[PDB]
């Protein structure tokens, strides 16, 4: 018919849109911008006080029982910048169209790695853990109790959740978790933007958001065994303590370190609890049926871990009536009491929190000093989480090609360890 | 007693003032910029004649 030359076109303003951006945990974090003069000064940390906890006494007459003041601290920092990095040579630059896209892509990469990082450190730094010893979905109601008894456990904490409480399932668990959960619903439709955001329920358990991340790390088992307390140890909550030069340096409310007897199965984010340490009320110190657990921060020899909720025993007799107000633990570790490992299999880790128990600390990166002044560097907002970074061209003579940077630096820090939580199913080994 | 959050506090502004140098020697001796053009071409050298005898 009507043989004439042929083309090959592209849509300019129709791109086939791939991988979704939801951050369902990120959004549940706090952020924090510190001063960033003051941070350069301070090694990129700074510390945050924590709520103090008053000492109450009954009565009229209070003649020489008054008690001083404690006030304990948490300390967050910053990580490695994370930053997306092309070259492009100058004829590349005509068209301008896959440069544009490709500057959107890292943005929405920085994001996906930011919620990454968050929900890594909530897994690894989680104090609460609630375990089944067969999988979700077995048995009768093993998905009510696993969410439910890790409600229970943070609410009878007494810890704080006014910003709200997020239960964040992986897709797998929540497969069948949500064939018992869904039967047991109270609340209604979701909104919409927050159900294509991430959260499939509200109001289980009395659990405000229940979400689904796919980004949940998998857990796995610990290796040790046959591990007890080595020696009588007994942990105060205070603000700092003295050095070797006699000076006052912070110490973290968090991270108890203790001693035991091996520490060679033991890796950084398994989850232990001691035997007949339970928890405590945090207001009203009440012995909770539920026994204490605690996360390992890190290993730092073959017999020592560093823990992350401090174990304040309430009957410690040293304490003071200042002190005694932050114990969280029944009593003190023994001589030789059997530390119960808690990762027995691999799972896939489910995560729970009080809202703002993550705080992401960010900060800015000064290339726009006079410093830098061969590269063209500007502000750059990725509005999906909510951080600031940096946007940075050079280009070279020799080869007429530039680079383009993208960088953000930011920090994920779990202020409130003993807040965040941890649900392991089908633990038996 | 009170026991909170320690800080150590650095004063920016107050800078402990600790040398001044004097340079009289730089100052009496004189300064002279041969044009730099002529210097390029020239092993940076210009050559003046002594007093003759």
């Amino acid at each position: 018919a009507l043989n004439e030359g042929q083309i090959v076109t592209l849509a300019v303003d129709e791109i086939i849109e791939t991988i979704s951006a939801i951050t369902p945990m990120a959004q549940k974090a706090k952020k924090y911008t510190p001063p960033a003069a003051s941070m350069q000064r301070s090694s990129n940390t700074i510390w945050m006080p924590v709520e103090q906890e008053s000492p109450t006494q009954e009565g009229w007459d209070l003649t020489d029982k008054a008690t001083g003041l404690l006030e304990l601290n948490v300390a967050v920092n910053m990580g490695e910048p994370d930053n997306d990095f092309f070259q492009l040579r100058a004829d590349d630059l005509r068209d301008e169209t896959a440069y544009r896209r490709r500057i959107q892509s890292a943005a929405r990469k920085l994001a996906n790695n930011v919620e990454l990082k968050v929900a890594n450190m909530a897994a690894e730094m989680g104090s609460l853990v609630i375990t089944s010893p067969d999988a979700i979905g077995t048995n009768t109601a093993d998905a009510w109790n696993f969410v439910a008894d890790a409600e229970e456990i943070m609410f009878s904490r007494e810890l704080n959740r006014d910003m709200g409480t997020s239960y964040f399932f992986n897709p797998q668990d929540y497969k069948k978790a949500g064939y018992d959960l869904t039967k047991r619903d109270i609340f209604g439709r979701i909104p919409e933007e927050a159900y294509r955001d991430g959260t499939i329920q509200r109001q289980v358990a009395g659990f405000d958001d229940v979400l689904r991340s796919p980004k949940l790390p998998v857990l796995t088992k610990s290796t040790a065994t046959g591990i007890t307390v080595s020696g009588a140890q007994s942990f105060k909550p205070v603000a700092w303590q003295l050095d070797n030069d006699g000076n006052k340096v912070n110490v973290d409310n968090r991270f108890a370190t203790v001693t035991l007897s091996a520490t060679t199965g033991m890796k950084r984010g398994d989850k232990i609890s001691f035997a007949g340490v339970k928890f405590l009320g945090q207001m009203a110190k009440n012995v909770l049926a539920q026994d204490a657990t605690f996360s390992v921060v890190r290993v730092v020899d073959g017999t020592h871990v560093e823990i992350t909720p401090k174990p304040v025993a309430l009957d410690d007799v040293s304490l003071s009536p200042e002190q005694r107000a932050y114990a969280n633990v029944n009593t003190s570790l023994a001589d030789a009491m059997a530390v119960n490992i808690l990762n027995v299999k691999d799972a896939r880790t489910n995560v729970f929190w009080a809202d703002d128990a993550i705080r992401i600390v960010s900060q800015p990166i000064p290339a726009n000093h006079e410093l830098f002044a061969g590269m063209k560097t500007t502000s750059f907002s990725i509005p999906d989480v909510g951080l600031n970074g940096i946007f940075a061209t050079q280009g070279d003579i020799s080869t007429l090609s530039g680079l383009c940077r993208i960088a953000l630096w930011y920090g994920v820090n779990a202020t409130r360890p003993e807040a965040i939580g941890v649900g392991l199913p089908g633990q038996t080994a």
